[PDB]
């Protein structure tokens, strides 16, 4: 659904991830939740193009790409961490030619460029853990 999806959340995208495609997501961080991944997926159990997993201990928002059964290098830095705990956020992912464009309430959070060249065979958003949705739209 696209209020209130029950987490686990599987998305699946239309005609793939088009360039200029935006996702929006709105959420709330439980006060004891540990860390929700948004995985952006080539399809069920492929690879994931984008994986964007806030850890509620060390307030870190931790980016990297599952590509071909391995972790890339890990992507960290921020100007503001807004999934702190008891927290409601907006999510706007917009995917770009060379990188997703990700916003949080408004403001600027990450760029992530492109490590799957071909992004239109993303075609799959999964939202996983510790998280309560009550909107997505893809
Ligand atoms: C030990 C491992 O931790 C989790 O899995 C994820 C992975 O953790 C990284 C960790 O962030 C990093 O400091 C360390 O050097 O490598 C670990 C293994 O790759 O991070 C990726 C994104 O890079 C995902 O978030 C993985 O879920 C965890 O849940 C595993 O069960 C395991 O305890």
């Amino acid at each position: 659904p696209t209020f209130n999806p029950p987490v686990p959340y599987f998305g699946r995208l239309q005609g793939g991830l088009t360039a200029r495609r935006t996702i929006i997501i709105k959420g709330y961080v439980p006060p004891t939740g540990k860390s929700f991944a948004i995985n952006f997926k080539v399809g069920s159990s492929g690879d994931i193009a984008l994986h964007i997993n806030p850890r509620m201990g060390n307030g870190t928002v931790v980016r990297n790409s599952l590509l071909n059964g391995s972790w890339g290098s890990e992507e960290k830095k921020i100007t503001h961490n807004p999934f702190g705990p008891g927290q409601f956020f907006d999510l706007s992912i917009r995917c770009g030619l060379d990188r997703f464009k990700v916003y949080a309430n408004g403001q600027h959070l990450f760029d992530f460029a492109h490590r799957l060249s071909a992004f239109q065979r993303v075609d799959t958003l999964e939202i996983q853990g510790d998280v309560t949705l009550s909107y997505v739209q893809i």
